[PDB]
C-alpha cells in the first residue's frame, strides 16, 4: 500500500452522558497509525505505548499485553511461535472513567491498542513454491449503543457498547488461550493465522480462525483472505465467513474487507503483517505471520553511498521506488522539471534531497544529505524475473551522479543536458549480456551478466587516468544493479571503489523503442 | 409431594422495553399448574393448551409439538425429529413432552411493554396412578425428559441452543427450540453407545427398598469417541406410588463459564408411578437456582409379585356396585371425577365442595385416622360411601399375636325398608371391634348398630378379605338379614396401626365401610 513498519489502532470509547450521547462511533481507515521502526519488535511500540502511559487510571495503573510481548495465557500457532522481526498484538489499561459532567461527556472502559510492526522489510523472496505461514491475529471493534458480541466477548462490562470490543479483554473466556494442551484439530492457542504464500504465482490465501475452549470441531473461522503481492507487500480483500443469514450476529465479524495490506519481514520474508478495516467500519483487524519454526530472487534495490568513507549501506524499502526510507523516516520523492531538489524535516536536523529523474517511474537516484553528512542513493523496484524481456539489442539512456578523485575531487550532478553527465546501455538479454557508457565531458566502461533480474560486473576508467577536471585510474571495479519496472523498461547500478583515486557513483537508464 | 396427574410450566418472556426492562425472569414453584387427567395421555393437556390456542400469532398460526404427541386439533414442516429411549417408547399411561408457538411479539407501548419469542409448555401428565407395584426387585425405566429455563439479559445457553434468536434472554430456552441442534434427534441411525434420540432419560427402580436413582441425558449429534452428555443424576425415596428427592447437576464445575442452564442442583423432584403395576412414570423438578425447570417420563421396556400400596374405593348405594378411585397415595386427598378434594381443614367431619356434577357433599372419618380416611360422599343426586388409606409395607406387618383396634363405620343396609347409620365415638351408635391375629394370619371383629355384624377373615400380606354377617335374628328397621358379605379390607400406616375395609350386598341388600385404630 502506502508502506510503513507498522500500524496501531486505538480502542473507542463512546460518550453516553445522557442527553449528550453518541449512540455510535465507528472506525476509520484516518484511525490508523504509524508505529515507527522498532529497535525490537518484541516490545510496545513506542508512540502508542507513551499514549497509554498518560492515559489515567484510577486503581489499577498497569498495561497489560499479549503474552508473548516484552512486558498464564498463550497466543501462538503451534510450530511457529519464534518470532524475530515481526509482532502483532495489544496492550491497554483499565482506564479511569471520564466523568466531566458540566461539558457533557461520561466514557468508561478499557482503553489501549492492537499493532503490529516489523523491522528489515524484505528485498528478497523466494523465488517460487507455496509456503504455509501461521501466527496470531487481533481485533478492535467499533462501539454502538445496545450491541453486544456474546459469542466472543461475555457482556457483562457493556463490551462493544461502552468500549470497543477488543481481543485483549478480559472476557474473552471463549478461546483456548488459558487451556494445558491442545485437542487434535486446534492449530494452536487463541486466535491464530493460517496462510498459504505462492511465491510462484505472486499471490496468498489464508484463514483466520479462533481455538475455541473444551467444555465437536474445536476451531471457528471467520475470515478468509485472498491478496496479490507487489514486491515485498501485498494488497486484497478479507472475506467475512459467517456474515448474516439465518443468524442475528453475535460476532463483529460480518462484514468483508477491501483494504488488507501487509508485508513481508526479514532476509527472505520469511516472517509478515498485515492488517484491514471491514467495509462496514465494524471491525479492524491486525496480524503476523511465519514459516515454521527452525532459490531467492531480488525484489528491489535501496542502497546509500556515503562519500566520506566511500561505503555502502542497504535501506529500507517497502518496494516503493518513490517513497525514500531513512533512519526510520519516509521521504516522499513526488510533490503531491527534470531531476528535482528540496528538503525535509520530519515531526538528524533536516534531509536535503536531490532526486532523479522525471522520466522515471520505479526507479528514482540522487544526492542525500543530513545535517553535515552527503550520500548518493539509489532504488528501484525489480521486475519479476520472469518478465525480463528476450531481445538482443536494447538501447537505455540517461544520466548519473558523480563523485571522484585521486587528487582534488570532482562532482558532477545527473541531467538531461548538454554535455554535462550522460549515460548509455545497450543489453543483450538473449546473451545475458550489458553494457554501457558514463561520460562528464565526453568516462566509465562496463561489462556484465545478467543474472534473473539483476546484473553484475565491472566499470573501468581505461586507459589512463581519467582527467580530474591529475589521472585517476580505476580498473576492476564490482557494479551492481537491476532492472526496474515492469518489462525491464528502467535500469540502475551504483559502484564503489575501492571495495590514489577514490570513485561513488549511482547511474540509472531508461528503454527506448523503435 | 402433594400428588396430582401432571404438571406444565410456561415459557417465559422477558421485557425489553428500554427504560422499563426486566433484566431477568427467575422460574418459581409457584409457576407450575396442574394439567389435570387426560382422556387420551398422548394429546396435549387441554386447560394448556386453550392457553396457547388464544396466544396470538403473525405469519405462522400453528402449534409445534414433541414427535410422538397427538397434533390434534398444529401442523409443522422439515419434520421428522424423534425423541425415545429406544426399547422403551410405546407410553401409554404417562407423556411428557412440550408444545409452542412462533407467537407474535408483545408491542404495546403505552403499556411500556415489548416482550419477543415462543411461547408454550412443558408438561408430564399420566392417566391410572398405580394402586400395586412390584414387591421386589431393581428395574430398568428409561424415557424423555425436557427443560425450560429462565431469562436474563445477555445470557444464552449454546451449547445446547444456538443464540440466534436470543433463547435463554428474550424467550425462555427450551429443549423444543428450533435451535435445538446440537442433539441427535433428526438422525437416521443411531451410534452403538447412544441411548435414543434427544434428551433421554434412565432410571433404576429399586422397589425392594423402595428407592430409585436416575440420570437425564442428552444422545449428541454426530457432526471417536463417546456421543452422549450426561446433565443430571437423579435421587430418590418411593412412597405408595409417589417419589420425590433430589437431581444433581453432573457438570456444575466451579469457575464456569457454563454454557448451558444445567448448573444447579434441585431439592425438589417429584413424580409418581401409573399404570396396573407402576410400569410407567412421570416427574418434574425446579433447579434450587430458579434457572431450569425440568418435566420427564420414562417406563419398562415395550412389551412378577404385586404388593398394594393403597386401597380407595367407592360404594354406590343404589346399585351397591364398588368402583376403584385414583389417589396418589394420599389418605387425605380425596380424588373423584379427576378432581382433588381435601378432607383436613370434631370426631368425623362434614362439608361441600365446589370446583373452579354441581357440588360435592362428603362426611368423613376420623379425627384420630392419620393413613386412612371413610365416610359418605354424594354428587348433586348420587350417594356412595368410600374408603382410602395407605398400605403399610408389607415389611412392617408386625408379628404381634393379639392386636385389639376400635372405631366406627357406615352403615346402608335394607331387606325392606333401609336402615342408614353413620359412624360415631358414641355412644351405642355405630362401634367396630377388631382382634388380629398377626403370627396366626388371622382376623375377627365385629360391628354394632346396637343389631350387629361379624366380621371374620384371614391376612394377606397388608391387607385381610373374609365375611359378614347379621345376627339373623336379624338387623333394624323390620328386619334386615345378611349372610356371607364378602370382605375386603387392608392394614394402614407403619406397623399397621390403622385398618379398615368394606363390604356390598350382593331380599337384603348391604353396603359397609368401616375403620378401626390400633390400641
Ligand atoms: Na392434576
Amino acid at each position: 500500500d502506502q508502506g510503513g513498519y507498522g500500524f496501531a489502532m486505538r480502542l473507542k470509547r463512546r460518550n453516553w452522558y445522557p442527553g449528550a450521547e453518541e449512540s455510535e462511533v465507528k472506525l476509520n481507515e484516518s484511525d490508523w497509525e504509524a508505529t515507527g521502526l522498532p529497535t525490537k519488535p518484541k516490545e510496545l511500540p513506542k508512540r502508542q505505548k507513551s499514549v497509554i502511559e498518560k492515559v489515567e487510571t484510577d486503581g489499577d495503573s498497569d498495561i497489560y499485553s499479549s503474552p508473548y510481548l516484552t512486558p498464564q495465557p498463550k497466543n501462538q500457532a503451534t510450530g511457529h511461535e519464534n518470532f524475530q522481526y515481526v509482532y502483532s498484538g495489544w496492550f491497554y489499561k483499565h482506564a479511569a472513567s471520564e466523568k466531566d459532567f458540566s461539558n457533557k461527556k461520561i466514557k468508561s472502559g478499557d482503553d489501549g491498542y492492537i499493532f503490529y510492526h516489523g523491522e528489515k522489510p524484505s528485498r528478497q523472496l523466494p523465488a517460487s513454491g507455496k509456503v504455509i505461514y501461521k501466527g496470531v491475529w487481533h481485533f478492535v471493534t467499533d462501539t454502538k449503543k445496545g450491541q453486544d458480541f456474546r459469542e466472543i466477548i461475555q457482556p457483562s462490562k457493556k463490551q462493544g457498547d461502552r468500549y470497543s470490543g477488543f481481543s485483549g479483554d478480559g472476557s474473552e473466556e471463549y478461546s483456548n488461550k488459558n487451556e494445558s494442551t491442545l485437542k487434535d484439530d486446534h492449530e494452536g492457542y487463541g486466535f491464530t493465522s493460517n496462510l498459504e504464500v505462492d511465491f510462484g504465482n505472486k499471490k496468498l490465501t489464508g484463514k483466520l480462525i479462533r481455538n475455541n475452549a473444551s467444555l465437536d470441531k474445536h476451531t471457528t473461522q471467520y475470515y478468509s483472505l485472498d491478496a496479490q503481492i507487489t514486491g515485498n507487500r501485498f494488497n486484497g480483500t478479507a472475506t467475512a465467513t459467517d456474515k448474516k443469514e439465518n443468524e442475528t450476529k453475535l460476532h463483529p465479524f460480518v462484514s468483508d474487507s477491501s483494504s488488507l495490506s501487509g508485508g513481508f519481514f526479514g532476509p527472505q520474508g520469511e516472517e509478515l503483517g498485515f492488517r484491514f478495516l471491514s467495509d462496514d467500519q465494524k471491525v479492524a483487524v491486525v496480524g503476523s505471520a511465519k514459516t515454521k519454526d527452525k532459490k531467492l530472487t531480488t525484489v528491489l534495490d535501496a542502497v546509500e553511498l556515503t562519500l566520506n568513507d566511500k561505503k555502502i549501506k542497504n535501506l529500507d524499502n517497502f518496494s516503493n521506488a518513490a517513497q525514500l526510507v531513512v533512519d526510520g523516516i519516509m521521504i516522499p520523492l513526488l510533490p503531491k522539471e527534470f531531476t528535482r531538489k528540496f528538503e525535509h524535516t520530519p515531526e538528524t536536523k533536516t534531509y536535503e534531497v536531490e532526486v532523479c529523474c522525471s522520466n522515471l517511474n520505479y526507479l528514482k537516484y540522487g544526492m542525500l544529505t543530513r545535517k553535515v553528512e552527503q550520500s548518493m542513493f539509489l532504488q528501484g523496484e525489480r521486475t519479476d524475473e520472469k518478465e525480463i524481456p528476450t531481445d538482443q539489442n536494447v538501447v537505455y539512456r540517461g544520466s548519473w551522479y558523480g563523485h571522484i578523485a585521486n587528487g582534488t575531487s570532482w562532482s558532477g550532478n545527473a541531467s538531461d543536458k548538454e554535455g554535462g553527465n550522460r549515460a548509455e546501455f545497450t543489453v543483450n538479454f538473449a546473451d545475458k549480456k550489458i553494457t554501457g557508457k558514463l561520460t562528464a565531458e565526453n568516462t566509465f566502461t562496463i561489462e556484465g551478466m545478467i543474472q534473473g533480474n539483476g546484473f553484475e560486473g565491472t566499470a573501468k576508467t581505461a586507459e589512463s587516468g581519467f582527467d580530474l577536471d591529475p589521472k585517476a585510474y580505476i580498473t576492476d571495479a564490482k557494479v551492481k544493479g537491476g532492472f526496474y519496472g515492469p518489462k525491464a523498461e528502467e535500469l540502475g547500478g551504483w559502484f564503489a571503489y575501492p571495495g590514489a583515486s577514490s570513485a561513488t557513483v549511482v547511474f540509472g537508464a531508461k528503454r527506448q523503442q523503435p
